[PDB]
């Protein structure tokens, strides 16, 4: 393999079906996506200790016999009402403890929370900030780089004062939280990738490579621009990800994997 | 110079100030321009028959004689509330005759409109996609090709029915009216530009490169999936467009122009 590029599994979450007992079959797009050259996986199916229904030991076994590193997850868990009007997320930072042994057992380097809402304020705002804090130090003191990943929305103001993705990076330590940025909806969401890059050096520590379909069809993105930027944004790992298809969903991402194995601006390894 | 490229005046008009009354002193950048590479100009000051306030004959002297062409111009004469309600578009199509008539001497291959509003109703689109195969009709009988500069506005949906852009586009005969597609506020308005040149093969015979800041350096245009969309899209010539800068004007704009000059994507030639 040319260049180390993760995959998001949510991209394949169609290829992966009931097969007799087992419900979340996953070993068949696992070798199809080593095939077509991708190095590590990024989970999207985390609950209770187990991913895809799967002890992480197991999970591991899977991604690891087909040559690809076990890199990264998206999971989460949002606080109460109760607990975002009171400041009290204690009752939340137990289910932490198991998420992480889960994902360190899984052999992860990074967890990553998928989505949050916007606040309704400021104050909110904060008490995540704190709750992330939290999350991230329980992850660093056990050895796993915890990060939020944005959609769109996060380029929104909250109360009409501050972006909400800007408060939250500024209002994060740089060792508790990175920002999984995902460029297209950062696009979408009217921000400029490299502009963010420039005003928050080493947030960025991975990227979700995503564009409306196939990766660099569509005229939106500027991959160039982007990968320029890598350094400055302080890009250790890039992973693919594609939830709309012009083909079937393999050659979808096997064809996003061609353009970046052929594209001179993304280097073989960014760890 | 390696390739046909265009340059917006507009993006030079901190450049053009009243100077010994030329109320407009355009020549110094003109010369500037040239001299980075730029091959072609489309004006941004059109009144009463004149460019920046001279005769079409004297202005295009001007910019012949720095070796570039006069390909085209951004003017038109939006409708009244009046006309709009009326129906009746007959009172601007006096101002037209003289613009035509204007533009032809100045050697101007394309005239563009730059600004139509959202329109409240279908009703009223209407009325525009009338007025503008009226005005492109004008134009193709004087030898003119006349087109329509998008804004992100265009990608709203009039009545909650249809994509103003769409509906130009689809009610306008394309010999009367062809789209200068801005890909930066396409995107901006959440808009692949390689889906629209695949939707409607043959009617961007012209593109505004545009970007944030300079051409390339955001991130949030793909060029090269862009580029290499260039001839279902019908793009006949390209011209650079910069509204705001990282740098001094006329830096911020060469190397706008040096990022299309070294892309592989860019030809040298699109007529
Ligand atoms: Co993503
Ligand atoms: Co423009």
């Amino acid at each position: 393999a040319k260049k180390d590029i993760g995959i998001q599994l949510y991209s394949v979450r169609d290829l992966i079906g009931s097969f007799g007992r087992n419900q979340h079959d996953y070993k068949p797009v696992l070798k199809a996506l080593a095939d077509m050259g991708y190095t590590s996986i990024e989970a999207a199916s985390y609950n209770d200790g187990k991913f895809y229904g799967n002890t992480p030991e197991e999970f591991r076994r899977d991604v690891e016999a087909v040559g690809m590193k076990v890199l990264s997850s998206h999971c989460g868990k949002g606080l109460s009402d109760e607990e975002l009007a009171s400041g009290d997320f204690s009752e939340s930072m137990k289910w932490w403890d198991q998420c992480i042994a889960a994902h360190k057992a899984a052999g992860m380097e990074y967890i990553v929370t998928p989505y949050l809402p916007v606040p309704k304020t400021l104050k909110e705002m904060q008490t995540y900030c704190d709750y992330l804090n939290a999350i991230g130090k329980k992850c660093r003191e056990a050895g796993i780089k915890y990060g939020y990943h944005n959609h769109a929305h996060e380029f929104q103001k909250i109360e009409d004062k501050a972006v909400m993705l800007d408060y939250m990076i500024e209002n994060t330590d740089p060792e508790n939280l990175f920002i999984e940025l995902d460029v297209y909806w950062a696009v979408m969401g009217k921000a400029s990738p490299v502009d963010y890059f420039h005003k928050y050096p080493g947030r960025f520590k991975m990227l979700h490579i995503k564009d409306r379909r196939e990766i660099g069809q569509s005229g939106m993105v500027g991959f160039d621009a982007i990968f320029e930027n890598a350094k400055t944004a302080g890009v250790e790992n890039i992973i693919v990800e594609v939830e709309q298809y012009s083909y079937d969903v393999e050659k979808s991402v096997k064809l996003s994997l061609d353009y970046l194995l052929e594209a001179p601006f993304v280097k073989a390894s960014y760890s």
